[PDB]
């Protein structure tokens, strides 16, 4: 147990809430100074309020410096030159994302739902007939690669070797120089092929829209930031949701009974579960002037960790029962895919994941144990997610 502020690690992401409920009860606008590196000092909120306003604020609460706490961030990547959408304020970051966005609509998850089915049904059934298994390593992982790789327009028959570079690189970012290099130079080949063979995607989409064309050497690159961008934002966080959410669901039978007799409830279980799943637990801004909040004035110039985990977990937002399991709940304003400018390109791809796991985990294997303690969760201060979950099926 510890109520004090600090980055999680593998061995604290099992329990941080007792930590978030003390900052949010006691020092909502807190400033960490770390001991061994008081020149890194940065500030972190914790509110549902506080976080919903500085999410949306990007003209205060800027992206262009990074995303996590280290002020050495966008050099130690090797991004600094030309970041990542996600790491671009408007008015750069409005006409790609206008432009990519072609490629995130209803069309998009529907056409990919079948497979995603298929593919649940076959794990599930295979650790049916197990007894149970890694559900990680067979299904959860290996299940969103899939979906990022419809999202960029791989094509299903490269969808293995997409899956290999996809889970060097996601280890990393949790070097991976084989990955990257093999993903990039493939990606050069896609592009100058969608060039002429364009499809619905959303690189088949920037590419018609001319982003590379008549040697614009700096719009492929673009492009191809943009494909690891997608591997990097699509692939863990789903683990997560999905992992993190199966000893929510084991430890709450009467939940599972209310969607075992209505299974058109699921749709609003799975915006619960996003809630306190919150893969992406925080996130970080810099401020570009000093703002008060409360009885505190962040400094122009400092990082601000927004604690998405935490504000999806808030009192003031969702009662006294914030903690607690509520499948009828409907909560709204969640945190889980950001706010503003940057909200999450995959909300209903990552939806659609979770309500046909979640379906079938109910139709095909209702009766599963998980033993929550036994839960591995992988390092990485910024995104919850299990590398292993404890699963028997009876
Ligand atoms: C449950 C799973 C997911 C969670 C929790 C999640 C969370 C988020 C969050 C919090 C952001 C905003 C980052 C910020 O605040 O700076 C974001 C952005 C983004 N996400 Fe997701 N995401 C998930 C799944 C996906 C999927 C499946 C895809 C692709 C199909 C995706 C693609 C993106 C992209 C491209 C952005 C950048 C948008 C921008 O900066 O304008 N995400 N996501």
């Amino acid at each position: 147990m510890s109520h004090e502020f600090q980055l999680a690690t593998a061995e604290t992401w099992p329990n941080p809430w007792p930590m978030y409920r003390a900052l949010r009860d006691h020092d909502p606008v807190h400033h960490v100074v770390p001991p061994q590196r008081p020149e890194y000092d940065y500030y972190v909120l914790s509110r549902h309020a506080d976080v919903w306003s500085a999410a949306r604020d990007h003209q205060t609460f800027s992206s262009a410096q990074g995303l996590t706490v280290n002020y050495g961030e966008l050099e130690m990547i090797g991004l600094h030159d030309t970041p990542p959408m996600v790491m671009q304020d408007p008015p750069v970051h409005t006409e790609f994302r206008k432009l990519v966005s072609r490629g995130f609509t209803p069309r998009q998850v529907e056409t990919v739902e079948p497979t995603v089915r298929k593919f649940v049904v076959e794990r599930l059934e295979k650790l049916r007939a197990n007894g149970g298994g890694d559900i990680v390593t067979e299904l959860f992982k290996p299940l969103p690669s899939m979906v990022v790789a419809h999202y960029l327009g791989v094509p299903e028959e490269d969808w293995t070797q997409f899956d290999g570079w996809t889970q060097a690189i996601v280890a990393a970012n949790a070097g991976a120089l084989d990955a990257v290099g093999s993903m990039m130079a493939y990606f050069t080949g896609l592009i100058e092929r969608r060039r002429t063979e364009p499809a619905d995607d959303a690189i088949s989409h920037l590419v018609a829209a001319g982003v590379g064309a008549d040697g614009d050497t700096a719009g492929t690159l673009s492009i191809l930031a943009f494909t690891f961008t997608m591997v990097t934002a699509g692939n863990d966080t789903v683990t997560g949701m999905l992992g993190g959410s199966m000893p929510l669901l084991h430890r709450r039978p009467d939940q599972r009974r209310l969607l075992l007799d209505d299974p058109e409830g699921i749709p609003d279980a799975v915006e619960e579960l996003l809630r306190l799943t919150s893969p992406v637990q925080g996130l970080a801004r810099t401020t570009t002037r000093d703002v008060t909040i409360g009885d505190t004035t962040i400094p122009a110039g400092r990082r601000v960790l927004l604690l998405y985990g935490s504000a999806n977990r808030d009192e003031r937002q969702y009662g006294p029962d914030a903690a607690e399991l509520d499948v009828t709940r409907c909560p709204r304003n969640i945190l889980t895919f950001s706010h503003g400018a940057h909200h999450c390109l995959g909300a209903a791809a990552a939806r659609m994941q979770c309500r046909v796991a979640l379906t079938e985990l109910l139709a095909r294997c209702p009766d599963f144990e998980v033993a929550e303690s036994r839960i591995v969760w992988s390092g990485g201060s910024y995104v919850r997610r299990p590398l292993s979950v404890p699963f028997r099926v009876t």
